[PDB]
């Protein structure tokens, strides 16, 4: 029973397969669906945003990893949770994080590899939820995070 | 981070030691140190009670070797979701895994870490939402308090 890991991994799956796929799981949304909803269009701009302000930074990443396999996505684990903890937390480092989610899901689309969007999502929620829990809940969670991205 | 983990992590890898070994860590406690500390105290007591009147079925249990310690995690969670949610449940789960310790401290201390990761890893997944409820260990010792 873990509420922040749930709702993260459902709005993390959906905008990292949406991104992929062009297409919205139109699908019904679990508890605080609406905070889901506008966390998930918050990422939509935003992280698009961020996908073009730094596309060579991601494109060298994603050669530098080499991820061909599901194998790979398990590996990479490691590499992220410390490129990713640099110990300085902020919604920026998130959506950057979530951002090369989706771009590595898109080349994981390319090569024919949709089997492996969903493992990746969920480690990429497995260190957001386990090295900044405290953190995020003290940012009133994803509410903090959408009323941090209102313009 | 996570206060939680890193607590629940203490208190479970040394009641599961200080049961293998005989000896105490005798290194303070990190933060909420009171709590932790009574929190092994409690732990001790009805923990103990609890392995010296399940013995049988515990025993029963192990016969289902460091490459396993990572694989007992799917059988832990199953039997773990298994029963209601309460207190007990969770002693039975750290004093189970005190003598499967125990069983390490004599065929051979290696593997007791990871297996208390485990242990933490399941009970503070699982039932996290429970745990920050409760007010965590807290009402751990609230609960067998006296
Ligand atoms: C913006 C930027 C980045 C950049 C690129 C991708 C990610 C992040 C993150 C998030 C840290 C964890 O993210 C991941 C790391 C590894 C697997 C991952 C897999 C899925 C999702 C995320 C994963 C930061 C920060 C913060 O922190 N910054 C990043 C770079 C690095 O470019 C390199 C190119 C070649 C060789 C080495 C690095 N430069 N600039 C300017």
């Amino acid at each position: 029973s873990d509420e922040l890991y749930r709702q993260s991994l459902e709005i993390i799956s959906r905008y990292l397969r949406e991104q992929a796929t062009g297409a919205k799981d139109t699908k019904p949304m679990g508890r605080s669906g609406a905070t889901s909803r506008k966390a998930l269009e918050t990422l939509r701009r935003v992280g698009d945003g961020v996908q073009r302000n730094h596309e060579t930074a991601f494109q060298g990443m994603l050669r530098k990893l080499d991820i061909k396999n599901e194998d790979d996505v398990k590996s990479l684990s490691r590499v992220m949770i410390h490129v990713f903890s640099d110990g300085v937390t902020n919604w920026g480092r998130i959506v950057t994080l979530i951002s090369f989610g989706a771009f590595v899901a898109k080349h994981l689309k390319t090569i024919n590899q949709e089997s492996c969007i969903e493992p990746l999502a969920e480690s990429i929620t497995d260190v957001l939820v386990r090295t900044k829990r405290d953190w995020l809940v003290k940012q009133r969670g994803w509410d903090g995070f959408v009323e941090f991205f209102h313009v």
